[PDB]
């Protein structure tokens, strides 16, 4: 993976997903975890069908927060250090979650508008 990438025309540092990234994602995406998973399926064989249905079977009854957290756990389990901030941010941008992407990248003004 590259050490940097371009986001919104801005250079940002890449890294493996962090615990903080996973918590922030799980706190925010809700039902959109499935659409983000669909985006991640394209570059992650281990998330291809029926893996998202398996995740739902195992965790839907534990709630929306836990399902989203477990999506990223499976991504990291499969890809290791190649499960990067860049790949997650790209999936978020595709799925109309740019504010969340900015949060992960540290670009969000903490005292800005409510998202
Ligand atoms: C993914 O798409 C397939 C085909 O429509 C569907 O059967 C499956 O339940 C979907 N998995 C989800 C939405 O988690």
């Amino acid at each position: 993976p590259a050490q940097t990438f371009l986001f919104q025309g801005q250079p940002v540092v890449n890294r493996p997903l962090s615990l903080k990234d996973q918590q922030t994602f799980a706190r925010s995406v809700g039902l959109k975890w499935r659409k983000v998973g669909r985006s991640l399926q394209r570059g992650c064989r281990a998330l291809r069908d029926p893996a998202l249905d398996s995740l739902a079977y195992e965790y839907e009854r534990e709630g929306l927060y836990e399902q989203a957290f477990q999506l990223l756990r499976r991504f990291v389990q499969a890809e290791g250090r190649r499960a990067t901030l860049q790949r997650l941010v790209e999936a978020l941008e595709e799925n109309e979650l740019t504010s969340l992407a900015e949060d992960l990248l540290g670009l969000t003004d903490p005292n800005g508008g409510l998202a």
